[PDB]
């Protein structure tokens, strides 16, 4: 039942929350024993937001490998992503250790450091060229190379140095800036173009390790980014573009990360992001 038609009847009835709770009721439930251990109390920004043990990204170290990061592996779509929370003052060195280990090209951010007068994440990248950051706990160094500031996003070039191998790599900061404080973006137009812009970079390609995407919790705004890309990828690919079930995509993803897609407005907006993007792939 096509995604244009469904909506329509979803509007016609207005039962977004009603659609939305059923997915919440049909979603995966798996253990999260690692997250919950006591020595990890400080690596979680939220007590109710936890990575499942079976899909948890692990940090390459034998003492403590824990981070609130999971691997969403999409079989069909031949696409992979890591969802993580906004880093904390105690996790910064862990976020970049992850970027390294995993061999990612890109870092995507759907949020500002300050929203509603309070802190959404740590300031974790260098704002000035001659002002480099060193992550002592994890022996890496990061340098701001260049900055492309535009209306809805900014793209930054960074240099990540594994101070232990002295090897260096180039990472791309894709930062979306205009998402509103309350609600959802008033028009999917800008979220989509930024999604094409991230693909444009080569960051969501198999030729690198999965992309790292985050917002504050690592489930909401992050979930729309991946639900939509994957659905778009799926439409190009199948005979029947019409075949794409957005609820079905979401529950598959939900098997790898708890609560992807936080409110009924995001579900629909996720729906308009798919619906509207199809209109170029073609
Ligand atoms: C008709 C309706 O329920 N609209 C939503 C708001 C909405 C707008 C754009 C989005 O992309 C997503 C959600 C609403 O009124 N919710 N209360």
């Amino acid at each position: 039942m096509e995604m244009e038609k469904e909506f329509e009847q979803i509007d016609k009835s207005g039962s977004w929350a009603a659609i939305y709770q059923d997915i919440r009721h049909e979603a995966s439930d798996f253990p999260s024993r690692v997250a919950k251990l006591p020595k990890n109390k400080n690596r979680n920004r939220y007590r109710d937001v936890s990575p499942f043990d079976h899909s948890r990204i692990k940090l390459h170290q034998e003492d403590n490998d824990y981070i609130n990061a999971s691997l969403i592996k999409m079989e069909e779509a031949q696409r992979s992503y890591i969802l993580t929370q906004g880093p904390l003052p105690n996790t910064v060195g862990h976020f970049w250790e992850m970027v390294w280990e995993q061999k990612s090209r890109g870092v995507v951010m759907l949020n500002r450091v300050m929203e509603k007068g309070s802190l959404k994440c740590a300031q974790y990248w260098p704002q000035k060229e001659e002002k480099e950051m060193i992550f002592e706990d994890t022996n890496l160094k990061l340098t701001l190379i260049s900055e492309d500031i535009k209306s809805y996003y900014t793209v930054r070039q960074l240099e990540l140095e594994n101070l232990t191998t002295q090897e260096t790599r180039e990472i791309l900061h894709f930062h979306y800036t205009t998402w509103p404080d309350f609600g959802v973006p008033e028009s999917p137009a800008s979220f989509l173009n930024f999604l094409f812009k991230v693909r444009e970079s080569g960051s969501l390609s198999p030729e690198h390790g999965p992309v790292v995407v985050h917002c504050s919790a690592g489930i909401g705004r992050s979930g729309t980014f991946c639900l939509a890309d994957t659905c778009l990828l799926l439409m190009d690919k199948r005979k029947d573009p019409s075949s794409v079930d957005i609820k079905k995509v979401l529950l598959e993803m939900r098997k790898f990360r708890m609560g992807l897609i936080q409110t009924a407005d995001q579900l629909r907006f996720s729906y308009l992001a798919v619906i509207e993007g199809a209109k170029f792939i073609m």
